């Protein structure tokens, strides 16, 4: 009993949803796709159990609290997911093996049940009023539960499988430690193998693509966060994760799971170039400005030229240097022939401001606003032109008046967004986060990391490869409204979960904290899949 | 071999998607719509092949180029299209007969395969990595390919069938004319015939509605219609190589306008 | 023919029509009066004056009344066939509402006097050259 | 005979290498890995033939010329390659089916043979002095030839399989057309399926990595060249391929297939920053310079700071504007505290030059050279300092004196390389090529594409994702010295082949032409695999 082999299911527990009629009907209806494939019952990939997930069980969990959910899918087994790349459909059930690492002195019970399709999974689900099985905290041998395929279709297409059942495990009775003390939690391991009636149909070419994508599993791979990927605002290597308990919004260079964007930029960093604008200087500070909604040459949107930052404008004059402003190197060029005014090359600051023919005032709404660029240093010689063009670089820096570092920018109050942009708000104990990278500052252009003058961090909403992938492929059917697609980040000490919504914002289970999370100890990233958005993500750091 | 009657299929080429299990399951599951209709196996409209389409095969077609492709539908047969006006559902397969009008001196081969539902059809689709059949340009007798009804639903409603399989014919090897000259293309004729398991269900009214074809009719351009800027009878078409733009009294295919005038 | 492309005034956000391979956007040309000679209509010795429009009026009315937002995918043309006495030609319509013909880089006016009938064809890829057998 | 089904092998032709002893020995020795997996003989993926490649046969091919080669590998079948992701070893042979699209009036014969391991494949191989089979050009039914597994190991590991045999098809007699005329070529199609003794052993986790990589197949994927990937010198979207008949060399931001580089930059674009240098100006042009071999803060190499361009310096003075020079926006900063001299912000030109305390002279050797930056426009006010720092952006532009466009730069004579850098030279009809992107020019900063003033193209040696992949993973065993890893680029009209060597240079079969190849009509990229470097690549455009 103390030793378990890979082919041992332990105690077999069944519920009222495992019937002969269901199996016979599933097998009969699956025949529309031809004879079943991969039915050799002596293959190693079919006979052994393989790891799926591990979750914890604490004494502070009240009865009815959900500890583990999983949606029926071939992605729940390492070898069925690989085999799914060469077939167009699948059918059948799966077996789930649970091992409880308890002791003989503990108390409490767990309950498991199968949820039929069409029922929402959340805090309002009463698992104990379904056909169910009860497992004690003192169980020694593993317990296996079978999830049948309850489907309204003849078979599940690889692209869009349709409606599938769900398996939920919740607390039946509180875990109790008679001694008390600091030991108040145990762990449960889940393992899976396909049932005897699982099958594939309709072999297909591996290079062909399904109308609808399986799932955005490949968007967030380890190189994206281990030092190769960069953020979508400052184009710098991501080095940390910054929680945002207040909440924020972002639309510039930001895609959702429907192949649409609310900004004006493309998933790249290319020189900002506009042709028609008003330039004047009434060592002098050149001031160029234009009206929003006039970028007729930008096909994505007309709000601003492609690449224009979505930060507010910080007023400044004379010797005073603005703090936390977006600065790019460039200048003015003659809109008549395209030639550049060589005497205006300098590091300008760009932003969105309203009513600035004379009075600079910051704004965060693109409706009825203006785009303003103003040099922070004296140019060689000023130019007065009614119509002139602006040419700036897209990879900017942060303006600071001294060598000291400031808080991460842009702050949530500095972000400028188009109307209709959805917002990210905390959900229970799940908080939206931003990706933090290291950026240069004008006060000290030599401090990068570990300097005595402090470290400066810029923030972005999505990684650049993730944005490119969301802008290329379609993921409008992989996730339902109200669920998070969860990946697992594995560090040297513990691990954490990272969720992605349908709007494109990332969430972590950091609660109300705001301390930056370091990614130096990251080892690898493992996808998990769809989970309810009201389930707290694991943060074991 | 030089004479073919209306009931001869010719050479029956089989693909792995054609199985007895599929036909049996389709017949069993189609019963949800009631007893099958138009299922007599001795009717004249079911036993014969009838013309559907024709396409051209040139020596300039590179391998992989698609020459013919149709989605599974009752519209692929002249007589099932007529009967589909009074029925609301259908299920079953269909056979396709191909006759190549070549000669004994030509070279080149074609490839045909059936694409399962849920897979995008386009230039990136590699037909030759699916189970397929190779047909030579010197074929004297007709070759028949059967498309089975692979579907995740119980039946196909006429309003919206859903996911359906697709038949694709593409170039396997280039057409070769040893003599060269001006003769550099041949024709291929396609005829169809329903399978033994095809059926209709759920009779409906002929005048029941489930494209912008009627927008541009002959009177619009033969002397009755007028332009949207000067209100004068259209008499010519002027190309604009440079390109232009227009929003006043101009509507797109989404029921919206960017101008300020009414039609 | 007027208005020339540089004379057209448009609101911001209006999409433009550009050549696609060998497919060129076209305008519909009609006969209009001029103040200098209000008697010349067609075949006059003083020349013929042509005005230009973007869409026919019945087509505009139909597009403004009914919904066609699902009949065509982005990147395809709905093609009709115009049959003349000698040969035929293809005419494509996009989602933005502009008409295209396979006239290449030519700019000569096409006469509609010999038109006999119009036959619809349907959706086709926008990168496929339209047949101009005239 | 005119119709062939997917399971029909046609005429079965055998040679002296297909023996009972070989099969029995292979089956017996494969048992060290346990029972064989995936042996179900009725599976669709085993019973059908699937497409491998298509090649042409011309009347101008002399006898003994090689038309088709393939190396024994599970990558030669679409479904065995997928299944190889979950197993640690394989053994067995493969069947190859050939179809000739000939006619009854043609003449000529082909010859096929199996080459045992350890024999070089090239123009010096006499195929007709091996056991072989002869195929006529008038063959109607397909002909199938079996390649047995002739291996010195018990089984082939997935990572490093070892020595394997090769299949070669060459001309036996010239193809003849009795009518003559313009018809002088026919086509041959090759298809594969596994033999009855093919097997897998030792199932493994799909997420585990093999010590040595299978093959660099995923380095060059369609998004890299369809509009997402960028070059490694100008960071611009690749839009064309430029042949280089003369030959060139490149080491800055360029990796080989051994995980090593000869340059000084990392696979990224980050601001160029150096601390110690001599700045002087004896509207004035500021001139900063330093000695090479003094970048102690750069861990990759000490030749130059990371990101410094590898182009030569073009002398200029007064009003004259240098042509085809690398220009970046930036300036001088105080090395004492890191503060920047705000009056020196301008667009400088950077380069390598020798002996420039007074006389500018270009150079192309980093040994005993100097790095020189000089502003091309007058700064607000000059600064004289014995020690000062330089801060420039890494995404530069091309300097031109007017609005006209020039040839693609840098030219092969302008590239600066470290000693020991291997060169790329034409091999028969295979010519090294560069990746061409669109870059801005100072004379006209508004012309991008299709402008009346001309188009300016910058050139790079490798795509950025390819460089990153080569710098992360190990490919030192996938390719032997003297072979090219070939991908296929499929356009609307025809296709082309692209080869990659061990040094990291790309080759195309464009011969002695130098016209730019457009990538607008590209549809998809299909890997092919290892091929002899002396075999001409197909260029059917």
């Amino acid at each position: 009993g103390t030793t378990t082999d890979g082919m041992d299911p332990g105690v077999v527990a069944t519920t009222s949803v495992v019937t002969t009629e269901n199996a016979s009907t599933s097998i009969a209806t699956a025949g529309i796709g031809g004879p079943p494939q991969q039915m050799d019952q002596q293959e190693t990939w079919r006979t052994n159990f393989y790891y799926n997930d591990v979750f914890t069980w604490s004494v502070a969990d009240a009865p009815g609290n959900i500890l583990y959910t999983v949606q029926h899918s071939p992605q729940n087994n390492p070898f069925t997911a690989v085999l799914s790349q060469m077939y167009a459909g699948w059918a059948g059930g799966m077996q789930f093996r649970f091992i409880v690492a308890g002791s003989g002195v503990f108390g409490g019970r767990l309950v498991a049940a199968v949820i039929p399709p069409g029922i929402e999974i959340g805090p309002g689900l009463e698992v104990r009023q379904f056909p169910h099985v009860v497992i004690d905290a003192r169980s020694l041998e593993p317990v296996t539960i079978t999830m049948p395929d309850l489907r309204p279709n003849m078979y599940h297409p690889t692209g869009n499988p349709g409606l599938v059942p769900t398996l939920v495990l919740s607390v039946y009775n509180n875990l109790i430690n008679p001694f008390g003390g600091s030991t108040s939690a145990i762990q449960v391991t889940v393992e899976t193998r396909p049932s005897e009636d699982f099958e594939f149909v309709m072999i297909r070419a591996p290079s062909s693509k399904t109308v609808d994508s399986i799932s955005p599993a490949d968007l967030l791979t380890t190189p994206v966060l281990t030092g190769v990927g960069t953020d979508n605002r400052w184009n710098g290597e991501i080095v940390g994760l910054q929680p945002v308990p207040g909440g924020f919004s972002t639309c510039n260079r930001h895609w959702n799971l429907n192949g649409s964007t609310y900004g004006w930029s493309s998933p790249r960093f290319a020189a900002i170039d506009h042709d028609r604008g008003n330039a004047s200087f009434p060592n002098v500070l050149e001031l160029w400005y234009a009206s929003a909604g006039s970028a007729a040459d930008n096909p994505i949107s007309q709000i601003a030229p492609d690449g224009f930052p979505d930060m507010s404008f910080v007023p400044f004059s004379g010797i005073t240097i603005p703090t936390a402003g977006w600065v790019g190197f460039g200048g003015i060029w003659n809109s008549s022939n395209g030639a550049p005014y060589v005497t205006t090359m300098q590091a300008y600051e760009l932003g969105f401001a309203t009513g600035v023919p004379s009075n600079p005032q910051p704004t965060t709404t693109t409706s009825g606003a203006q785009i303003v660029a103003k040099s922070i240093y004296g140019v060689a010689n000023g130019i007065n032109q009614t119509t002139a063009g602006l040419f700036v670089m897209a990879s900017g820096v942060i303006s600071t008046p001294n060598s000291s570092a400031t808080t991460y920018t842009p702050q949530p109050n500095r972000i400028v967004n188009a109307p209709g942009t959805p917002a990210a708000a905390p959900i229970g104990k799940n908080t939206p986060i931003m990706f933090a990278s290291v950026v240069r500052r004008t006060g000290d252009i030599n401090a990068e990391a570990g300097s005595t003058n402090g470290t400066q961090y810029g923030a972005g909403s999505q990684p650049l490869p993730v944005t490119i992938g969301l802008s290329l492929n379609n993921y409008s059917s992989a996730l339902m409204p109200g669920q998070f697609f969860v990946w697992q980040l594995n560090f040297a000490s513990g691990f954490m979960e990272l969720g992605l919504s349908v709007d494109g914002y990332f969430y972590a289970g950091t609660g109300a904290s705001a301390t930056l999370i370091d990614l130096s100890d990251l080892v690898d990233i493992r996808p998990v899949g769809p989970r309810p958005s009201t389930s707290t993500l694991v943060y074991n750091l």
